[PDB]
C-alpha cells in the first residue's frame, strides 16, 4: 500500500533496503540508473529485485526530468546513496534528489542516506573523514530549507565492518591469535546486523510516531565495548587471543602520512571506539528502533559471530 | 561423495559452480584466499556458501604448500580462474595450481578455466582478444605434461553477456527501440544460461564417459541466429525492433585505436557472430553436453528473456 522508491536499490544497505520494503508489504520501486553498462552484478541484482515484485523505474541524475518523474510514483523515498571513501562518497549527488522530489511536491516522506554515526552531533570531527558528516548534513539542511518530511536513520556500526572483525580495521574475518584493543577497550558501542538496520528502516518509514525525527538504532544487548565484543568471540572459540592495547596517540600516529581513505577510516574508527560517539547522548524509547518496533527480534552479536566459526 | 575443490569460488560463473555442485551432493570445498580480506562481497559469498555446507579451505596462490595442501582433501579440483579483459584475465595463475596438483598426486580430475570458445580451433585469431585462447592452451599443455586428468567445458556464450542484451556490446539489457545486426543475421551461435553451464559442470566432473575429454554445451534449442534471438524479444514485447545491419568491415574498422580490453571483445564478437565459430564445427552426442545429461531441462532464450520483461 504504501509506494516506496529506492534510490542506491544495488548498495550494500540499499539491497537490503530493498528486499526489507518488499517483505514489509510496501509497493517497492527501484531506481535502475542507465549508467550501469556492463556492471552485471548491479544489473541481475536488479533482475531479482522484480522477480520479487519490484519495480523498475528508470532514471538518472544527469536528467532531472528523469528524477522528478521517478518520485511522482510513490509516497516515500529512500536514499541510500554511497558515502564510504575506501568504496565512493557521493552523499551530496542528492542533491539533485532533493531537488527533484521539492519540484514533484508529492512525497510524504524522504529518508537520506544516513543509517551512521549522527551528523548533526560530528562537528568537532577531523578531516578527511569528516566530509561524510558535513556532506550529509548539507544535505539535511537542502532537506529542510524544502521542506520535505524526512526521516534520519542513525546510531549503529554495520556488524560486518566492526563486529564480524571485532573491529580491526585490516579484515572483515575474526583474527586468528592476536586482536588489538582501541584503549582499555571500555567504551560502548552499538553494534546491529544490517538486515536488522534494513527491516527497521522498512518498518519506520511510515510509522507516525518518526515523522520529522531521527530515529535511533540501539538496541540494548547489542550495546557492547569492545573487549566486551572480542569476550564474545573468545567464548565461542573457547580460546584467548592475545590482546595489545593501543592508546589514541599510537592508534593515530604518522596518520598525516597515510592515503586519503585510510585516514578517514581512522578518523571514524577513532570516534567510535576513543571518543565513543555512538553512546556518549541518551536517547529516549520514542526514538530508538528496537523499542519502537519490539516485534522485531534483532541478532546479537553473539549469533552473529557464530556464522565465523 | 565425490569431494571437489573450486578455485574461484566467488567470480561470476565460480558462484554458479559452488553452488551447482552442492545441489548436486558433492561435498563441496571453496578456497578462500586471505588477500580477499576488505572486499565485502566475497567475504560474505563465503559465509552463504559455508550456511550452505560448503567447507573453507584457506589458501593462497603466493603460497605453493597452501594450494597443495588444498588440492589433498578433494577428488576433483574446477578453476573458475578470471579470463576476461573489462574485468580479469588472469588464467595463467592456474600454472601454480598445476604444479600443486602434479606435486599433491591424488588429484582424479582437474576443469580447468574454460566455459567458452574452443581454444585448440581459435587459432587464427585476432589479437588482443586472442591472448584468451593461447593462455588457456598453455594451461591445457601443463595438464597434460604433467599427467593430470581434465575435462575441458566448452561451446556456450554465457546468456547475460549476450543474450539478455540482444548481442549489443557494453550493455547488458535490451535495446528499447534500435538494434544492430551483425552481418546478415544468419550465423548460428550457442546461448547458454549460466545456470544450466555450471550444472553441466558440476554433473559431468565425476562422469566417467567425460574422463579426459572436451564436453561441449550445445543445447540445441538454444542454437539461433541473433536474428532469432531478436526475434524472440520481439514477440515477448510485441514491439518491433528498427534493425540496422553492420558489416564486418565496418565493424572491425580502427580497431587498434581501441582500448584493448575493447579490442579483445571485438575480435571474440566478430568469431562468434560473424566467423561462427561455436557452429563451424559438428559435435558428437558423446561429447556435448544436453546430449550427455537429458536430464537436465536447460533455459531456453525464450524463458531467459521473460526476466527481462
Ligand atoms: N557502520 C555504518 O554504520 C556504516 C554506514 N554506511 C553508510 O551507508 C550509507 C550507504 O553506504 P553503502 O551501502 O556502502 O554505499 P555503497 O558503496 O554501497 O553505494 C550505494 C549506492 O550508491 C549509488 N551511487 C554511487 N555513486 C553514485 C553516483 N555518482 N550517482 C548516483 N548513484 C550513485 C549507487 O546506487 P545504484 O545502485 O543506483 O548503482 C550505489 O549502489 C552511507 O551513508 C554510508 O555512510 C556505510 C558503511 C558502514
Ligand atoms: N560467454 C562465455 O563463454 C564467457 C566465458 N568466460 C570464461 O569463464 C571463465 C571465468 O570467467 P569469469 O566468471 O568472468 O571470471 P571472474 O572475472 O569473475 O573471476 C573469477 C575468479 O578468478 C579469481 N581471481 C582473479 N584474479 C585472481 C588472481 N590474481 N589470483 C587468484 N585468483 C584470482 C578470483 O577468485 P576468488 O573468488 O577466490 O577471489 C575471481 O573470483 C573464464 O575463462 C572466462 O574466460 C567469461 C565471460 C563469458
Ligand atoms: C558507524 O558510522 C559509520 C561507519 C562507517 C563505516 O566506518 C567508516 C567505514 C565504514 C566501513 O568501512 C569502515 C571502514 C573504513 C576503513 C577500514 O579499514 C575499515 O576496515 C574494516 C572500515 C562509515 C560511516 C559512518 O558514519
Ligand atoms: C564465448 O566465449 C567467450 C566469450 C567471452 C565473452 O566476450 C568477451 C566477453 C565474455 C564476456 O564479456 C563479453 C563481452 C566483451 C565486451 C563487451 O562489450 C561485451 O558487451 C556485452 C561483452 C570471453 C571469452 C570466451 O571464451
Amino acid at each position: 500500500k504504501t509506494r516506496v522508491l529506492v534510490v542506491g536499490a544495488t548498495g550494500y544497505i540499499g539491497k537490503r533496503i530493498v528486499r526489507a520494503c518488499l517483505a514489509e508489504g510496501h509497493e517497492t520501486y527501484v531506481l535502475q540508473r542507465p549508467e550501469i553498462g556492463l556492471e552485471i552484478e548491479k544489473v541481475q541484482l536488479f533482475l531479482s529485485f522484480k522477480k520479487l515484485g519490484a519495480r523498475i523505474v528508470e532514471g538518472s541524475f544527469s536528467d532531472h526530468q528523469s528524477l522528478v518523474s521517478a518520485v511522482k510514483l510513490v509516497d516515500v523515498v529512500v536514499s541510500a546513496m554511497s558515502g564510504v571513501h575506501f568504496r565512493s562518497h557521493n552523499i551530496l549527488v542528492q542533491l539533485k534528489l532533493v531537488e527533484a522530489i521539492k519540484e514533484a511536491g508529492n512525497v510524504k516522506r524522504f529518508l537520506p542516506s544516513e543509517f551512521g554515526m549522527d551528523p548533526p552531533r560530528m562537528g568537532h570531527a577531523l578531516p578527511p573523514g569528516r566530509e561524510t558528516f558535513d556532506q550529509k548534513m548539507e544535505v539535511r539542511q537542502a532537506i529542510e530549507a524544502a521542506g520535505i518530511p524526512y526521516t534520519y536513520v542513525v546510531g549503529a556500526c554495520f556488524a560486518a565492518y566492526f563486529a564480524g572483525n571485532l573491529s580491526q580495521m585490516v579484515t572483515l574475518l575474526p583474527p586468528k591469535e592476536k586482536v588489538n584493543i582501541y584503549g582499555d577497550g571500555n567504551v560502548k558501542v552499538v553494534f546491529a546486523d544490517e538486515d536488522d538496520i534494513a527491516k527497521y528502516t522498512a518498518k519506520t518509514l511510515n510509522d507516525p510516531r518518526t515523522l520529522n525525527k531521527t530515529v535511533n538504532i540501539r538496541p540494548p544487548d547489542n550495546v557492547l565495548t569492545q573487549l566486551e565484543l572480542v569476550q564474545i568471540w573468545e567464548k565461542l572459540t573457547g580460546k584467548e587471543l592475545e590482546k595489545t592495547n593501543i592508546a589514541a596517540q599510537d592508534f593515530l600516529a604518522n596518520i598525516e602520512q597515510m592515503e586519503i581513505p585510510h585516514q578517514a577510516g581512522i578518523g571514524h574508527f577513532y570516534h567510535i571506539f576513543y571518543e565513543g560517539c555512538l553512546t556518549d547522548h541518551e536517547v529516549g524509547e520514542d526514538e530508538e528502533a528496537s523499542s519502537l518496533y519490539p516485534d522485531v527480534k534483532y541478532k546479537r552479536m553473539d549469533d552473529y559471530l557464530r556464522m565465523f566459526l
